[PDB]
């Protein structure tokens, strides 16, 4: 249950999420694109899912990829802001899931985002403790896929 | 031309958008639902598009509608944040348009949101000047549909 997954977000976990987000979320365009480019670099098999974005090897220059990356970051902004109210977190996550389910993105495939997140966090000096916190947020979405 | 539409967002317009957003964007759940329920009240012919959300007449009590409403507000948050850079505003508007286009939403359809926005702003003591500012932002989206 998505609700059961949201239970893993204890006070300490929510604290690390907000603290780290104040930094990585402060530069959505730069960090969002870093996330996507890292995803494609370490998981080439996922490139096929994003054919609508054109040539993703163009990075920042690709306007479609840039728009997707910035938008992706606002979905994370949404999750972070609903952390204190499980009911709101759950309804936003379930809607979010709808389109990813239609695209046939399994819970395991979605989990591939953990790698890129860990690296982006590391680039800002946020270690394993923070990566584990983020993996728990991602697990909430996985519970809905 | 989406670019020409975005060029209509002058200094005064951007300032008015930010000032009003400071208030309405502070309660995304409340004002998001208000915007959707006003839309369904003023333009019943649009309800058919949200069939997946169940009984939208339930407003806040409808989990799916609440989830959609909160998420809608983050798209607006996204647009407001890109006001400093037209290139970034345009690229996010174009990705946003993609799903609405797939849903066959035309520019004539999308413009119906101007009424509800004007009413929500008014409920928060924001008059004509602000309603006109937001109409210009909506115009950017319409130009991409
Ligand atoms: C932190 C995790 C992620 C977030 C916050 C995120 C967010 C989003 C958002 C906001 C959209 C745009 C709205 C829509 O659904 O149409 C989207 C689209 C999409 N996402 Fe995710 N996503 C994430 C991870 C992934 C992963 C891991 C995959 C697959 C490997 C994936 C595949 C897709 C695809 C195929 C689209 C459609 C792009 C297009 O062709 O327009 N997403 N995602
Ligand atoms: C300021 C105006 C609006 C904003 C900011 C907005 C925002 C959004 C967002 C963020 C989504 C979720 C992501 C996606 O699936 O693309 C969405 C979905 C949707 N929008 Fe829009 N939208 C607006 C107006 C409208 C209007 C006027 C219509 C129709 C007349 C419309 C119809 C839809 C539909 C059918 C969905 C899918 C809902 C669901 O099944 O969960 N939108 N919109």
């Amino acid at each position: 249950s998505v609700y059961d997954a949201a239970a893993q977000l204890t006070a300490d976990v929510k604290k690390d999420l907000r603290d780290s987000w104040k930094v990585i979320g402060s530069d959505k365009k730069g960090n969002g694109v870093a996330l996507m480019t890292t995803l494609f670099a370490d998981n080439q098999e996922t490139i096929g899912y994003f054919k609508r974005l054109g040539d993703v090897s163009q990075g920042m220059a690709n306007d479609k990829l840039r728009g997707h990356s910035i938008t992706l970051m606002y979905a994370l902004q949404n999750f972070i802001d609903q952390l204190d109210n499980p009911d709101d977190l759950v309804c936003v996550v379930e809607r979010f899931a709808v389109n990813h389910i239609t695209r046939k993105i399994s819970a395991a495939e979605f989990g591939k985002i953990n790698g890129p997140i860990k690296k982006v966090l590391a680039s800002k000096n946020f270690g394993d403790k923070y990566a584990n916190a983020w993996a728990k947020l991602v697990a909430v979405v996985q519970a809905a896929l």
